[PDB]
């Protein structure tokens, strides 16, 4: 038998955190020993509430912390990673953390199993094949039309033949400003790259605002259409759905869980569900949405935007789905991101990406991070650390 | 014009704590000052990783501590509060634990507007009155079913004329020793009084290990079942729910939001919606739930398993809501819960309790509990510290 015998959290941080919307900043990493076997993983979260998760007094049964659910527990096959993960669903219920912390850890695991029995974790989960992904780059809408096409042609000059546009001024005034926004897209990008568009809920509720984009985004070739109304309006999202437009509607990047994905794509009626593994409990539960977007024609993208670990992580859940044929890409992270790892995740002849056909999540990370941007942690109870930076 | 000055977090826990599902075996309380003027709240929630929360450093934008959102914000009325709370949703969005945070947060602001103010918080929540409520004993499920038995018996004999048992080994075995639990719930409780059952999301996903139960809490003339499954599993809820049992379908404790709440009512079927202010965002949220039960025609009850300053918060929100008539009552609370608040909320002649018609939440924070619960916290961050235990008096 393995047991985990050691988790060890790494508290990351550029050196000046700034309030740009950029979660490269900072990282939790994850470190699973298990009878020196070793697993790698990242948490797309908080780093101090997670590992307040991790290692808090439990408040009673089912508030205990994560560790609880983890340390000491057998680890031999993916079966046991599914026994861990629910023993935290349920032991954690109410750490409403947990999650989060869990995600890193998870992730850890199969990375882990994948090292210890020279498997990538792909074929753990229950992939035949890792088949390549176009890589798109997030894009921030210009604040005029001129601005957007010139991001466009600049992302395509760098090599994208994939570009997602962005927020900005997007959806906040008329239909015809909209229209100029995501031409400039569409002509900056060239008629052959795929264009996504994702306006930050800021539709509200309001259906017939949105569906006044659906000629737009068409005549454009537009391939999905993310988040045009607030998380919590499901029955709006599938009102804009039932439409008949060929553009498809898109969220799930911040599901913490298999259910909030399920509500999207079964009361909300998306298209393209997209998954954070660094916030939905790791690969396992991405891999549940996976299967369960495969039985319904939905098709699923990661959500990823930090280090490569976590890319590597985030292409896992739907390596074996050939059809499903284009990922979130981090496109310019912070040197924290980029450092995590000492080897990289590269496009192939075709511009392809895809989960590594190696060992685990396929990569390194690199000591050398570790040191640079180590943040200096404790936290006492009763005089006692009960959580100490490890090296 | 005020401004919120301090924000004191007190971890509070008894000195051994079991693995009883049993919230009232430790608290983080919230003291927040605005200019002098003071008011307390309570998150339902993990202490440490709700205080990690507050003080954390910022991860990004979205991702700030609590406090930022919160230290140094204007506080010249109820409009404040939202605006507050909506700025912590913003500003705190990628920083999951920040609901529980925000909870007791957000109840101590109602409790210091109210106390300036000389109003109860439910008036303060757009409430014209307090509306007497029927508490029901809430209690946890004994190891065995005498243990039960002697619960519901104890709590008849006090004067209780409903019964909800939660926990302890319910679901976890056979239907068989579900059937005995429930039976002897019922036998201590004699046939009149109402008789409620929460599995605490034992059955997870499993809607025929849940179905299997159904013919049990008929037989025992049980009015609802609470938390059949995971929080978000409202398919497997409206799934149980169209079995045709006359036991209806209760939850939302669990929320952390307000369409947590919403969507179970909309997908769940459930007849009872039942909120923590402790957990959902404070008061706002909940009473925001509460005018979308009306809607619905949906029961609203609060969900208090903790102190009487839960308590009240949690009544606040269907305070003024007079045909809503049932509350949770905490019947076996550890010494700590009773401890917390130096007053408590008491039965009228006819045996009904209210949100309190007294300032803000209408209770007194006791500093003795402060004394001998408070836990000694520290967090240091590049050897400075980022938080430590509040002082005492
Ligand atoms: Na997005
Ligand atoms: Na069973
Ligand atoms: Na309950």
């Amino acid at each position: 038998s393995l047991k985990i015998d050691a988790v060890d959290l790494f508290y990351l941080s550029m050196p000046e955190v700034t309030d740009a919307a950029d979660g490269s900043q900072d990282a939790l990493l994850v470190r699973v020993a298990a009878g020196g076997h070793i697993g790698w993983g990242e948490c797309e979260a908080a780093p101090l509430p997670s590992i307040a998760a991790f290692v808090c007094p439990k408040s009673h049964g089912v508030c205990r912390p994560v560790s609880d659910s983890v340390l000491g527990q057998r680890l031999d096959g993916p079966d046991d990673i599914a026994r861990i993960a629910a023993l935290v669903g349920y032991n954690s219920m109410d750490l409403l953390q947990a999650p989060h912390m869990l995600s890193g850890i998870e992730m850890a695991l199969w990375d882990l199993l994948g090292r210890r029995l020279s498997a990538p974790a792909w074929a753990l989960l229950g992939y035949s094949a890792s088949h390549g992904k176009r890589p798109y780059a997030s894009l921030l809408f210009g604040d005029t039309p001129q601005e957007t096409l010139e991001r466009a042609r600049a992302a395509r000059r760098d090599g994208f033949a994939a570009v997602k546009f962005g927020w900005g001024p997007i959806g906040r005034g008329t239909v015809a400003a909209d229209a100029d926004q995501i031409m400039a897209a569409r002509e900056g990008l060239g008629p052959d790259g795929d264009l996504m568009v994702d306006v930050g809920q800021i539709f509200g509720e309001d259906v017939e605002a949105a569906a006044a984009r659906l000629p737009t985004l068409d005549a454009a070739g537009v391939l999905w259409l993310e988040e045009p109304f607030d998380a919590g309006a499901l029955a709006a999202h599938a009102a804009l759905a039932g439409r008949g437009a060929r553009v498809r509607i898109a969220g799930g990047e911040a599901a913490h869980n298999f259910h909030m994905a399920q509500h999207l794509m079964d009361y909300g009626r998306i298209g393209f569900i997209q998954i954070d593994c660094g916030r939905i409990g790791g690969l396992g539960p991405a891999k549940r949405v996976a299967d369960a977007a495969q039985a319904r024609g939905i098709t699923y993208v990661n959500h990823t935007f930090t280090s490569h670990l976590a890319l590597s992580a985030s292409l896992q859940p739907f390596a074996g789905l050939e059809a499903d044929r284009i990922c979130e890409y981090p496109a310019a992270p912070q040197q924290l991101a980029l450092d995590i790892t000492g080897d990289h995740i590269r496009p192939d002849a075709e511009g392809l990406i895809r989960a590594p056909e190696a060992p685990g999540l396929g990569l390194q990370v690199a000591a050398s991070a570790l040191r640079r941007y180590l943040v200096e942690t404790e936290i006492r109870i009763g005089g006692q650390l009960i959580y100490r930076t490890p090296q």
